[PDB]
């Protein structure tokens, strides 16, 4: 289980606005905690959601939890890191390994989030560079949220 700083604490909201599950307009009873993609909502942290939301007529995700974490991975790291439920906790504690093992967490640790995003740019699609064909915020936007979300660049 990855150590909280603030650096991460940010990349983390970074992602959750990214990613618009904690982005103001995306309605929420938390903080895009329990929003699911498409924008629906979930009240049971026990767990993941595993709610297939259909976005458009040709595509489909299961993306929940603050980070919009694919099902996929929740049960990998949540098995990995032994993480009882859904809470939170446990959604923060995946964001993290996923950004450790993009070896970003010392990019992240030391503000170098354009690093980080493109180190991390596979992990969520809403990031530059992503290449997964969703709508990819600038880099220049995504480091302005970082920001504001306590987060230190350069
Ligand atoms: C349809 C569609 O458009 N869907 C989109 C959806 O896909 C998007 O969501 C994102 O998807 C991508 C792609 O599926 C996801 O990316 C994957 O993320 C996982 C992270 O959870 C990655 O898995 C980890 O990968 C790293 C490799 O870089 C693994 O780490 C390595 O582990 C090995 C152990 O096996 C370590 O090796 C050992 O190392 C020691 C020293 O440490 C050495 O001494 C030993 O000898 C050595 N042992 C061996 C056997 O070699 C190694 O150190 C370590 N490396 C690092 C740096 O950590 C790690 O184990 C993997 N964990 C899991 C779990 O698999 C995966 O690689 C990555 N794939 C790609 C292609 O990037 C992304 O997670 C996902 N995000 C979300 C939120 O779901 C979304 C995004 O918005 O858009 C949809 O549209």
């Amino acid at each position: 289980m990855v150590e909280i700083n603030n650096q991460r604490k940010a990349f983390l909201d970074m992602l959750a606005w990214s990613e618009g599950t904690d982005n103001g307009r995306q309605k929420t009873r938390n903080h895009g905690y329990d929003v699911i993609v498409g924008g629906e909502l979930f009240t049971d942290y026990s767990d993941h959601p595993r709610k297939l939301v259909t976005l458009n007529p040709k595509l489909k995700s299961t993306g929940a939890g603050r980070y919009q974490l694919l099902s996929r991975w929740w049960d990998a790291y949540r098995k990995q890191l032994g993480l009882k439920d859904f809470s939170p906790k446990s959604q923060d504690a995946v964001a993290l390994q996923q950004i450790k093992e993009r070896g970003a967490l010392p990019m992240i640790d030391r503000g170098d989030i354009r690093q980080a995003i493109d180190r991390c740019s596979n992990i969520w699609a809403s990031l530059p560079g992503a290449g997964y064909g969703q709508f990819e915020h600038k880099a220049d936007s995504l480091i302005a949220k970082f920001k504001e979300a306590g987060g230190t660049v350069r």
